[PDB]
């Protein structure tokens, strides 16, 4: 009676931790939808002590997953950066690491039919409108977790997943092979192709796994 | 098939977030039990990115609940701090904050029969051997969550829980007054100073604000920008550490016991500025003003175990805390004026015996479900 | 340990209980899939004591739900009647009852975006190839459960769901009117008799109650009473079965095919007695009285598929059902007078093509969580005959 | 928002199926409790189409589990028979089969610490005040499921569990022979009949098969299929219920106490068909043939309690059971032939008192999760 349950899963998506929710498990009204996300995350609060998020920007992001609204997509995906300090749910942009969780989650939730060795998943990003391509290793109707692929920022080794960003060209503007990078915590290669105005492939190897599934509670009285 | 499922609860307990597991859901082999815990939390990792914990010691604490092995206790409770950067599951002391979630957990899981208005849950701490008494508000078979009691560290208000720490008297030491004195005069690099050493919940050393050259109502920014004060308080801390048996040497105390005993400096109730909010706390709302150090640095509020210890000291005739304390007549509450507010503690000590050391906490179940552990990482 | 967990939902779907699973949560290997399904249900075992099924075929049904395999469909849906008594998972037909829960399941699981006050769900049935159209009441991202609608076989009242079988027009024969004619003269051991054969959801034969020496308003004791009427109705049924191409022989029709086509005798709205409560149903409540045989015996109420078929025939001008129907005008519902109450159906036919043939159903989620199946009983044997 | 969630477990316990709820998960108000239970089960309704239960008395059973309320017991267990046909939840007895899931449930839920090979669980049956003891095979913190033990009425083979019903004499009356007699003649609408009433684990009424026009070896279909036998068995049942203080009227007995006492009709050993397989159970394999009625209808196997009670009666010189029983010689086992085969019970009555009442059982968790209940059905 004091609280309400919401189904909810938590993922490591690449170098991030995401909280994953199904479109229908959230309020239709945007005002209430935002209050409820803030309550799940434990925002606004520097410690995020009364909610699921872990007080770092890398561990305070949302993926809402729903039925595809695009004839060429298996699944719709809405990303949000949930502010730690402010009452703000920011829907501006795509998260490349978080989109690495989407495919495996879509398979494990039967939004996409599992095909052994490898399932191609096509993701419709809402914030952008653009399509992403995930190539997912599948074993027994579920996403493979184990294997020998190292990405920097995550201890140990996991099943590789290829993300294709090639149709991201246009992001905000509407206008536009393995190359290294010495980012904050190591190194990272990508399969770029530079040809003026068309992007052939922008593909990189990510990694993901499900950490938890269950129900978050959210206090009713705090939705005054 | 790749991953393994373990039943699991996440709670806010006081100003902490903990993971609450049941005894039987964990392997009995200590060595592998700990490999699982580390895997559940995501350690070792600065970022704890491949686990449930939030990469801060406040959000990296474990609670294993099981059947009571003590005839007066309802539930057994084993605490552990799970290291972030290392592969250690440290079961050493207890944690006063996390214990706040145990009563609500026991009720919601039906370890204890729900009784309306309030359910008394007696918790046997495993790490320590001591009992804690919880007074939980209950409604419709569950622990009440909503209400209008406020605690520092947690936004908003909630339902109160009464945590009595009376049985932790002589925690670290075996005695409420380890030194046998109500005030000890301590030799110091800067001359003699008066100190009062009390051991309830955790050992605490008390000093007059004047004797360390402060008004007592200073601000965290003023206090932390005083290398000289800090060097001095640590010096005093370390000497009493040696004095009460917790280290052989001041170096050892400073290096290997940085946390306990704690040190606080006290004054009489007077008006002061709430640092966090720029507003004035009237001296009429507090029975004394205190400034607690924790980890060679000012604690921005007041630690739970320091609260129980301060209140206990208040009631022992002759301690620095008792001298400074505004007489409370028949009120058993003492009101401690910390930097950002006032925290009440119910404190009854008759004849050197602690009969109540009870503070108000709060707790809330955040999530329930199953954690996943990768089978290959347990090799 | 000893057991493996599988996600799982139990639903009430129409007057049935179904176990609803998701495509990727079952094994791909067909032989192993049926194994796991059977362990879930507790079959074979006449009591089904070691699984979730209720040991009655009403409560031993399966729905596998996964992503759509059809351009116009939101979701794919596979049905199966799990056998109580033998190690068999029977994927033959479809169940208009079980599919009543598909729509709500799809919404509650976010396979179809929730729309208030109502979501249309397009269901692609695997066993059959046809599409089904669910109109579902939604509130706060979920199928409504509470409401004022009453269905027989379910205590109390619930939120109504519209289930449209109009895409099962000519499913069994390829044509709505398997003969081309709205009425046919059929030869009989008792003379010629008029018959209308319509094929929506399932083929039905329709007969004037008068032409079988009935008033049309009798009772399950009275009808089942005289063996001449029972015998004569099987004759007609078996002969039509042959005529529309589903048997080569009356004998074969009535032994290898006793369920379909079905047969009903019909009259205009009238007062008549409900056998279950000696009460009286006014003729203004109904748009025709009708009496349905199923398995050589009177059906005590009305079969789902017959309902959809009857409503359709009623709108096809000429047919016996259509001749005997009360005008409805603006109202698309036709109310059918069966022997223990009045079932309704939404029926629109325009220019020989059927647009709505919709039953009113009800559904509700009963439980969600994890079924356990014991791994040792899944182990692949050399040969397993329990005899 | 239309529906409420209730945590919930389904188990096969022995040869029955049960729903296991924890104490704090059901409302405190008895009337609201009983309305919730009915919604969870789907009652009343011949089909139980809108609830969890299976529309057969053996699949409409409830166990509620809570903390122990008895100084020698690890856990509390309250049984209820949920009526299929009526709005009735019946707490007047124990259930032997269901009680077999209680040990496994208590361990899997951490009310009892798991001990490898075998964990002893002492169980306080609420309804009756008596204690039963269970010995459970544990592996990896949970009750074992897999094994080589066969119990007739459940396909395949499982981990065995030893159930001990020795502390359960006079479960409802306070006396092994509540009338004082081994045999009483009862007045009846068909004239005088001999009955033995024995109260061990639960009270049972034993009758000669022939005194009711049966050969004793009939089939659920054959027995469930004649109204008169059924109406007459209930008359006997109801009358002995009143005669023993569990009811005021015979009408009340059939309406408010339809579960207990139970009634069985018995015969000397004979060949009979096992309805569930079709196989012939040989007369040399049993010591007697019993047909047990439960909820006005044949009990399709045999009750755990009725098993304890039937064996005890076999050892009391004079009872109908005793009269019909093949001499066992040195063997302490009595082999009871029920409709689905054979159940053995180690049964020693030393002239007055029950020293052994022991059987083997088997248990399995089938599903964990949340039942939903429609809020509007409760207002």
């Amino acid at each position: 009676s004091d609280q309400m349950r919401i189904p909810c899963v938590i993922m490591r998506a690449g170098t991030s931790k995401g909280i994953f929710l199904k479109g229908n498990d959230l309020p239709a009204d945007q005002e209430l939808r935002d209050k409820v996300i803030l309550r799940i995350f434990g925002s606004p609060d520097v410690r995020q002590i009364d909610g699921l998020a872990g007080a770092d920007p890398l561990t305070s992001k949302l993926a809402i997953i729903g039925p595809s609204t695009h004839p060429d997509a298996d699944v719709d995906y809405t990303f949000a950066q949930v502010s730690i300090t402010d009452a703000v749910v920011d829907y501006n942009g795509n998260c490349g690491n978080i989109s690495a969780g989407v495919g495996p989650f879509a398979i494990d939730e039967s939004f996409v039919k599992a095909v052994e060795p490898m399932t191609r998943v096509c993701i419709h990003n809402t914030n952008t409108g653009k399509l992403l391509y995930a190539e997912v290793e599948v074993e027994d109707g579920k996403a493979k977790v184990s294997g020998d692929c190292k990405i920097d920022g995550v201890p140990g080794t996991n099943a590789p997943e290829l993300m294709d960003f090639s149709d991201t060209a246009g992001a905000a503007t509407g206008k536009v092979d393995t190359v290294r990078i010495g980012h904050p915590a190591g190194v990272i290669p990508v399969v770029s192709i530079v040809k003026d105005g068309k992007v052939e492939k922008a593909a990189l190897i990510r990694t993901a796994r499900r950490i938890m599934e269950g129900y978050v509670y959210v206090e009713k009285a705090k939705l005054v």
